[PDB]
């Protein structure tokens, strides 16, 4: 049952693949460092104020040496980076939570339209995986430039917070700072609010016809003792973070769970750096990736005889059974039928699905259409849409057009989706897009215009298809290093298994702050 | 052959009501989003009906095309309406495509929920557009017009009829269940599919006054713009059966109005603004919604507000916490929630009065209304102050004497309904018969049992 | 919308078909009467005892001119007929019940394998359709020929009675005669027992070291006054039936339902006698049957262009929306696929399914196999087996081999299955069977040209409707002209069951 | 607390009993082997083809030295043995499955009435006990002797497969040989099909106007590559079984369960050979059986003073708390009443029930009848039929007539029923039966003193354990000394089913 790798670790293919992937990883880890440097500018200006930086607060919030998975760290990159939020999934007092912090250190917070989207998305992760939501809030509010592309749709964040509370998923918010206008409802719709003495203020309209101090209009002490909008008053930031840990640590949260050994892979995950060809067009076997993420490198291959371009099978990752769907060519009618069936089978055995995209879309042509490519692809999509088992997507290569849909891309609601930095997501390949514009224009003509239309269109598309663009549009939950792929999937499966097992005390209207 | 609206005239029941939705979607954002859509009747069955508008530059689907399809799907799901679509159909597509998958995911789920989809293909449905019939339950194909393929002929050379014609799909592939001879025969066949379902037989079995004043002179009730604290009760009087209305907790707060009325036999509870929402109006409102959940009474939100009250008093008297409670009820209440934007809808006042992002079941706007993040009033103050103190009336009060009247002027209904901030604009004089129809839709859905299945109906 | 028939109304082949069909009806109808006749040749013994005959019992129990659907009247025709039971769905005091009387005018009641089988099936019908079970009992014991062979499996009937009580479906039993040995438990596991004085005895062992009058042992008065195994003491058969109506009449059974308009067909239902070729080998279009059962003769044909040999489509029957599946040729991969889709659609709309069987089975050959005939036939079976909507089968013709399965024959638990008299059910055609039996054994002199088409002639024994109804492969034969009103009645029953709430309990009602 | 046995351990009657019992075990065990023997007389034909024999297939599929409970090994012993099936509950990769292999070393697999029956019963066992169904298939078709008699009811097996898939109980099928005609649907309605290359064929009709290689028609490669009716292509029998383990091994099946310590009996279980009088007519105390199966030999006797002829009480078996009901005499009104109460109590505490049958049935006579024997027997049956807790039956002795019913014999759906070899199941004792048949006919010369006790001798044919196990009246015969570990294993299975959640779906998994 173990996969035989055909991979040459002291060879010219490998080393150049390692080279091109390390280039990509460094490439995105550089962009990350850049945001970090930009938030050391504010350090002294924070330290003047006796305030910890956002990531200093998280460092004190989180249990030391505990796994932390950060999400959408580059969301919104150059669209007006991280969306104004630092969020992730980690531990707070042995309780796995969705942890958030206004990135105050850059643009005093400020929340971009991709900030709306990221918040919506983190809320969906909190809901689906039943994670308590801990927020260290200190924000400027949304960019004034983007009222319209935000305002009405930004009510959904509040709607969600009201629903999370009724679902029985506790919200704890430390207000380190400003929480003004519309965004004062973010602590207002949390269950447990901590307010920092002197360095904190919530109100709908600030001072700038009545004349008032900010502390007297909506400062900490005002809330903790007059209006009752908070439950705890904290001295400073460290003490605020202490209290967030106290709260969390006083819930009997892990006690609600019921009470409930594996072989490592044959090949080391290090090797994943050289598995994808540097030559993007060059085919390879998704099983080479599988062999380095699966326990014992063991993969039970499903229906490979019927079709080899859509690869299905079973494996374990750190003990957890899953079903895998990956791509070694276009999705043919047979491939979609196989996949649909495989997904219903995993539904039947309560097996989580893992989708590794390297998809170029569906096979096309008269044979394909006459053999049911539409009807079979529809059934695959139906199966992905309707399966209730957890779906985990890893974009390892292509994610093109309807292949993206069929392999459980963002719009199909995977539990989690992460992308390799070599990956590409796009409505189609550049070459196909440009070719087609040539052809419809070749009739609706100067030969050079055609050539230029085709090729420019192509480079334009292929340029946009970069992982960076995908992740920046929240087409994924984040970029990961290929070598993290196994331990990431381990963590994510743990997350989904506990969610399945956890009972919640729901209520009609959400907890009422009387 | 027939045109978009000609198909619809023929699809729908002669003289049955028909409520059209987001007519002006995407107006000047480049209108109606590629789609003529609404709620009407086919063989006695109330459906969500939608037809490609190929006239207006071939239709197209685009940022508002996607929003409008997503929104219509939500309306079909929450109100349990069979979806009957007459389709025909790259500018925006690199950008929209990932999120565009939600339309397909929804189709798969709607099929699993037990709400059938009937699609007539009158023209080309290609690449991604091929999956909307794909993911329909009943598919009618028009002989020699319809074409379905993941890739049209634009390195094989095939004719488009050889590759995805009506006859290929009806006869060989099995992609469709019916072959129609022309536009009108497709439409007929769709009516017959609808008329052949036991849909209304799934429901259980089941008199009023009319208001005192005519409901046909109401183009004069609201002044031009809407910010004015003018009287929502005036409107209530014109919508409410026998103009009878029972003020609720009026004496506790005068500005946030609340009470019961009966529209066309249907009880409901109204939440209105004649002013800002103070911390008492909000408590009052949260309480009332909660009472309405208790008695299973539907909610009407008349938007005519500028936001919550502000000042040290409001903040001391718990405006955040009572506003929060009002949002909690708006969000978690299960009774249907109907919204009419009659005037101002600003800031967190739009949210708390159940504006779009609080998912009213249905939300409609008066042409005179204005939805927006804040007022020109507070705009020039922010722009000023965010450059001021981040020394003159040259670049202090010049910014407000301009920025006020940029937004306090532009802030059009039209932008809201184009951004899909509402489900359309309606003549204010239509408001009673409108709400009457929406309540009836909401009630039919409350009573309708569906037959769900695990994976959607498979077209094997 | 409507179907346009092309079968010549004043035709010749019509009149031919019409004559042949009428001959088959007359045949089985004749045979029904001869079981009535044999029962009537005990009017003296009954009249002497002062008893009503089973069918007089039933005519008094049933409502005046209400529909009454008799079930499995020829069951067990020759396997030693009707099982020793007369049963059906009719009306007692406005309530629709599963009604049953021991046929004690024939061999004195008495139960065999076929009687066990008919009883389990009746019990399934009541369970699935939520029908109060009214039983006019008078047997004694089972055929001693088979008792030892059968007594273990016979316990399932008692198991079912206990479970029916726990489901909240009342059982009313009038004991008109003897019910002794293990059959004492049939009244024993009923909820309401009426016991007729002087004529009625229940005990686990009759007189055959103690000596006793069978009345001292277990007569009506003993069970009503001393032991308390009965609830009502009736004076005579008529008084017993009377008490059974009054029990049904005092239930708020119809009050449990919620509260709740059609065109007739354009072509008279009488025409259904002359629709099926007199020559069964001739092929006909099933839509010609459809056009006489469907309101307005309207029929929406589904996916006909993908495969016209498995016909599907929608219709209304007395306003009831249904989906129909028929055969105009063998079942192809495409037809199976299509039918499986169609059943899923009907489930999705909560639309009942009608199966008109005229199959010879599935298409064969490398192409069929290559195109997925097994996988697709499999999906059609999955859909048939798992669909929640009511499934009604009318065997109108062929029902052979795997096509029998795929079209919701017995083993797939249709809710009801009635066969037309020309129908034929068999593992295959006699021709098909001889040939094969030739060619397999042929290569494992003159014995081919005869052993072949001699087995073919036999196989058309285990193949007439009669052998089918007798084996309980259908719930009865019916005159084709009843087909519309039949399905109407079945649809009503199915719809009422769907809507009806029941008061379950843990152990059944306890006769303390 | 403990029971104190008085059966002489170094006794004579013990040794007598012990010898007689051992003779009956040896008997049936011998007969089990002779079915193994007849299968082994095809090692050449298998070895030539390069096949593993059914039992080699099964030994490779099962986990090393895990328990394996074989079911209905003598089914159909002489009604033309084991059904053409070898089946049981054992372990595949840690998972407990219902495991089945076509017995294609005997008459080439092949299915009859008894094979239909054994299959429906296996399917019930899997459904009720939530066991993945692993099937190593190789048949061809059914006995052509019975195919036409049986093909309609045979569809129920396919119905069950479709429903098992919809329940969320996975079916894994390795096709080692042919599965043609209607039996193509057995792999067709399985969730995972493994098809062995070269040896394996599925088609609806084999070559016998088109001409084709059976491989062009439906061989492994065709179904795996072209049609897609299989999921895995195995090289050989061993490789197929291999793939079947790996499928089971990759399910998170045991991960679905929640997480979860006894005294042995004071008296060795071996002693159970010498507990039952060699002379069955002799009466014994059932507590002597109890004292060897119960932990600590402890037994809490329930309501013994009300009636000591129906014994009830509580015990633990490998820590499992159970309630037990046995027979030390016929069933009185008081004993029925008591047993019915006892079952209700066991339900209330969620305590499983063991039925040890040694009944001759119910008490008779005017007093019995007067004291409510029918009503009370009825309540006992209601309780047996309706109780939700697992019911396990061990036929240790007599199981006659209505006592068979009341003690949860076959027709009351015990979850499992195994019979000891001395056991006897019959509508009554042969003596009882002759006498009666005398006296009824006697008054309706020399023919009494012989027709009487000649029918008595016959009736002890339809009465040995063998005729019972062959008719599927039990799930198998078992060596009395296995009784404790048997019940242990059954209790575990029942407890795991209770606790196990399933992923239902609407139509079963679709092999698109």
């Amino acid at each position: 049952p173990a996969i035989q790798s055909e991979l040459d670790v002291n060879g010219e293919d490998f080393a150049r693949n390692r080279e091109a992937m390390l280039a990509a990883v460094a490439g995105f880890r550089e962009l990350e460092q850049k945001v970090l440097d930009k938030a050391a500018e504010a350090r002294p200006k924070f330290e003047k104020r006796g305030q910890l930086l956002p990531r200093e607060r998280l460092a004190l919030l989180l249990d030391p040496g505990a796994p932390f998975l950060e999400l959408s760290s580059l969301a919104g990159y150059k669209l007006h980076a991280g969306g104004g939020i630092i969020a992730g999934i980690g531990y707070i007092a042995g309780v796995r939570c969705l942890v958030s912090a206004s990135n105050s250190a850059i643009k005093g917070g400020t929340i971009s339209p991709t900030g709306l989207k990221k918040t919506l998305r983190l809320q969906q992760i909190a809901m689906e995986n039943k994670l308590p939501v801990v927020t260290l809030t200190e924000s400027g509010g949304a960019n004034l430039n983007y009222a319209a592309e935000i305002f009405v749709e930004g009510a959904r964040g509040f709607a969600n917070q009201a629903r999370i509370s009724a679902m029985g998923i506790p919200q704890v918010t430390v207000v380190h700072g400003s929480s003004t206008a519309g965004g004062a409802y973010q602590p207002g719709l949390s269950d447990y609010v901590v307010v920092v003495r002197g360095k904190a203020k919530m109100f709908l309209a600030g001072p700038p016809g009545e004349i008032a101090s900010d502390e007297e209009l909506g400062g900490a002490e005002l809330h903790a003792q007059v209006a009752g909008t908070a439950e705890y008053l904290a001295e400073n930031d460290a003490d605020g973070v202490r209290l967030a840990r106290e709260i969390v640590g006083m819930l009997p949260w892990n006690a609600q769970l019921p009470a409930r050994s594996w072989r490592e892979p044959l090949y080391p995950v290090e090797e994943l750096l050289g598995v994808v060809p540097a030559d993007p067009k060059k085919p390879y076997d998704v099983r080479e990736i599988v062999a380095r993420i699966a326990d014992g490198s063991e993969f039970l291959d499903f229906k490979n005889e019927f079709d080899g371009q859509t690869v299905c099978g079973h494996l374990r990752i750190e003990g957890h059974a899953c079903g895998l769907i990956g791509n070694n060519g276009p999705i043919t009618p047979q491939g979609a039928a196989k996949a649909a069936q495989f997904i219903q089978l995993c539904e039947q055995s309560n097996t989580p699905l893992l989708f590794l995209h390297n998809t170029t879309g569906f096979m096309v042509g008269t044979e394909s259409e006459r053999q049911g490519v539409i009807k079979h692809g529809s059934k695959m999509i139906q199966a992905v849409a309707n399966a209730r088992v957890p779906k985990l997507t890893l974009v390892v290569g292509g994610s093109y057009g309807a292949g993206n849909y069929a392999m459980c891309g963002r719009g199909l609601d995977p539990r989690f989706i992460f992308a390799w930095p070599n990956s590409r997501t796009a409505v189609m390949g550049g070459a196909q897009a440009g070719k087609v514009l040539r052809i419809v224009t070749e009739e609706k003509a100067d030969p050079k215009m055609l050539e230029m239309l085709e090729t420019v269109t192509a480079q334009k598309l292929d340029s946009q298809s970069t992982a960076l663009y995908g992740t920046a549009s929240l087409w994924d939950d984040g970029l990961v290093d290929p070598r993290d792929s196994r331990r990431l999937l381990g963590y994510l499966l743990d997350i989904c298994a506990e969610a399945e097992a956890r009972p919640l005390k729901g209520n009609s209207f959400g907890v009422a702050r009387f």
